[PDB]
């Protein structure tokens, strides 16, 4: 493999590569909640709610039990997430689903309108997401969709993106490092792979990338933060059973 990237050649998937990327992209693309069809399917969260902002709020959490488990689905259609035991498992689901979901949302943001889009449906802008409970963490989110538009991506790479955010073995309390590590490497392989066949006319295009992972993990880890915040403010009530599991 090194020797490849010695003589200058740029290796595209193996016929087994290509099956774990048909399992990934399969798993995200029966989860994730588009469209093709998105944006003639979004409705624009009106411009007085949000303008912690308890109205807006209560918009963000009504729909936030569907997009948790449409990550949890996602997870649940890699075998190799199966092969862990369920500590593992829920160890690292309340790792990356903040991680996930947000690189979900980024991928929806809109130049046109300057407005992500929640769950496949609901359009907020910068304002309204930072008002309903985010605060800076909704700048970060942005700022990374407004990033990735040149970045053309595709089902494959967001798919291959977020099973590499999945099997993070550094999560606290992990049993399998190790294996979680292996199963990492092995998406890290393929996604590279991917991308080679893929030719983007971007440079440094892998490099570029795998800072985004960085961005993403920083998300995560100050949403933790606002989720802190957000308690000592909004009433426990207002939060849903779920998300307060995976957050708490
Ligand atoms: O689009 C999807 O599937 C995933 C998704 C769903 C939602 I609701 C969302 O907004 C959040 C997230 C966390 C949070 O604490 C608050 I308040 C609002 C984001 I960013 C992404």
């Amino acid at each position: 493999e090194e020797l490849q990237k010695s003589i200058g050649h740029k290796p595209e998937p193996t016929d087994e590569e290509w099956e774990l990327i048909k399992t990934v992209t399969e798993a995200h693309v029966a989860t994730n909640a588009q469209g093709s069809h998105w944006k003639q399917k979004r409705k624009f969260l009106p411009e007085d709610i949000g303008q912690v902002d308890l109205e807006a709020f209560s918009h963000f959490t009504k729909i936030i039990t569907p997009a948790i488990t449409r990550v949890v689905d996602f997870a649940k259609k890699l075998p190799m997430f199966c092969e862990l035991p369920c500590e593992d498992q829920i160890i690292l689901l309340k790792g990356c689903c903040m991680e996930i979901m947000s690189l979900r949302a980024a991928v929806r943001y809109d130049p046109e309108s300057e407005t992500l889009t929640l769950n496949g449906e609901m359009a907020v802008t910068r304002g309204q997401l930072k008002n309903g409970g985010l605060g800076v963490v909704s700048d970060a989110i942005f700022d990374l969709g407004m990033s990735l538009s040149s970045f053309n991506l595709d089902d494959t790479e967001v798919a291959l993106l977020q099973a590499v955010l999945l099997m993070s073995s550094d999560r606290p309390g992990l049993a399998c490092v190790e294996r979680i590590e292996k199963y990492q490497d092995s998406f890290l392989l393929a996604f590279e792979h991917y991308i080679n066949y893929r030719k983007h006319h971007v440079t440094h295009f892998w490099p570029k990338l795998l800072m985004k992972v960085t961005d993403l993990r920083m998300i995560g880890a100050c949403h933790a933060s606002r989720f802190l915040h957000m308690k000592v403010e909004c009433p426990t009530e207002l939060f849903p059973p779920l998300f307060l599991e995976v957050f708490e």
